[PDB]
């Protein structure tokens, strides 16, 4: 499998949803053990999923995930301690809408990280400590975290995670940092936090790619730039969106562009071979680049195992039929998978 083909290069990972991590599906258990040597929880360790609005914890799924990784001796990545998404507004706000104090929020962060990173200390090899702190306008993201705490929200999260599990490989993770602009903004942020003494070991590039964009040359500049910070580079959430893109439509469509329309969902009956070919070539191009820079890269994780489970079926448009991953809806390897193997088989 892939994990073996790529053994001398980097870990090969997959995000697992709660149904898969339950271990009920023997077909998937077999596939995962063959193909992947790292796993990430797709949702179950996110603050708002693990805890309710009153802060109460329910460990069923997160424990199942860690049990699965332990059973199969898989490298496990915690995802994610501090993030602005999938987190209750109650963490940040009084019921009247007003923000709580920086001190009150610090206490919550302290409890959350001490509890969550503590429970799995030594079991999870790595943590996404902070996710998506740079906004797409290249300023710091204007989240409640940042508005209340300033950049201490980042500094404190890493410091805390490091005190709780000193052996964990701590990462900052983000999307679109493959691209000029956000790349350099991220470098500058991390640089200044590093000079402040923040513990950080790795840099996660999500790798939510389109079938065409961004180009290999852009991703290459990112691998190089982030490695220069003395950080290990991980590709954390790989997928390739093969469906009509609505990201850059004219202003008249700004609000309607996320609506379902049949023309935006052209492959409900299957992905035609010509698109399989393009998808395979795109993955081949990407993994050629990763191999080239294997000295800088610790891991390539896919954001799912097979196409049926991909979040891209419902994002950014609900109810589409996307084909972003290496295994199809019948758990069979797609052409892309064989191209990835051949890169290694043939030297
Ligand atoms: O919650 C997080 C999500 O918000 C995040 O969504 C990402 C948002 O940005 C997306 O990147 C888009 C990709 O499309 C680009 O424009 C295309 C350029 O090529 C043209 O051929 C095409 O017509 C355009 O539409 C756009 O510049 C770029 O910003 C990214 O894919 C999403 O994943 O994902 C992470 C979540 O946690
Ligand atoms: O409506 C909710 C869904 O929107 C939710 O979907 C999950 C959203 O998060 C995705 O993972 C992120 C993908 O992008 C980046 O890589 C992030 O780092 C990831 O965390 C999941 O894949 C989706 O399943 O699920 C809950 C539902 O209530
Ligand atoms: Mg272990």
């Amino acid at each position: 499998g892939l994990k073996s083909a790529y053994k001398d290069n980097f870990l090969i990972g997959a995000a697992l949803n709660a149904t898969i991590a339950s271990g009920a599906d023997e077909r998937l258990n077999t596939l995962i053990a063959k193909e992947f040597n790292s796993i990430t929880p797709e949702n179950c360790m996110k603050w708002g999923v693990l805890r309710d609005a009153q802060g109460q914890w329910n460990w069923k799924d997160a424990d199942a995930f860690v049990a699965f990784g332990t059973k199969h001796n898989l490298h496990m990545v915690g995802h994610t301690l501090v993030w602005h998404s999938q987190i209750h507004d109650e963490v940040f706000k009084n019921a009247d809408g007003s923000y709580i104090s920086k001190a009150a929020l610090q206490k919550k962060m302290e409890e959350h990280i001490t509890t969550l990173a503590g429970r799995y200390k030594g079991k999870l090899a790595a943590w996404d400590v902070v996710n998506e702190a740079v906004g797409d306008d290249l300023k710091m993201r204007d989240s409640h975290w940042y508005k209340i705490m300033g950049d201490d929200f980042i500094y404190n999260a890493f410091t805390l995670a490091n005190e709780v599990d000193p052996k964990a490989h701590l990462m900052y993770n983000d999307y679109n940092i493959e691209r000029t602009g956000k790349r350099e903004a991220t470098v500058e942020m991390i640089e200044r936090l590093q000079k402040r003494g923040m513990p950080i070991h790795g840099l996660g590039i999500q790798g939510h790619l389109g079938i065409d964009t961004p180009p290999i040359a852009e991703i290459e500049k990112s691998i190089i730039a982030f490695a220069k910070l003395g950080l290990r580079v991980h590709f954390t959430s790989l997928d390739v969106d093969v469906l009509p893109s609505v990201w850059e439509l004219p202003v008249a469509e700004v609000s309607t562009r996320f609506e379902y329309k049949p023309e935006r969902d052209p492959y409900t009956k299957g992905l035609p071979q010509e698109m399989q070919d393009k998808l395979a070539k795109r993955y081949e191009d990407l993994f050629k680049l990763f191999i080239k820079h294997s000295d800088k890269i610790d891991r390539a994780t896919f954001w799912g195992v097979s196409d049926d489970a991909s979040w891209l079926n419902g994002f950014p448009i609900p109810g589409r039929t996307n084909y972003p991953l290496l295994f199809d809806r019948k758990l069979q390897p797609k052409d892309a998978y064989f191209r990835l193997l051949d890169l290694k088989r043939l030297e």
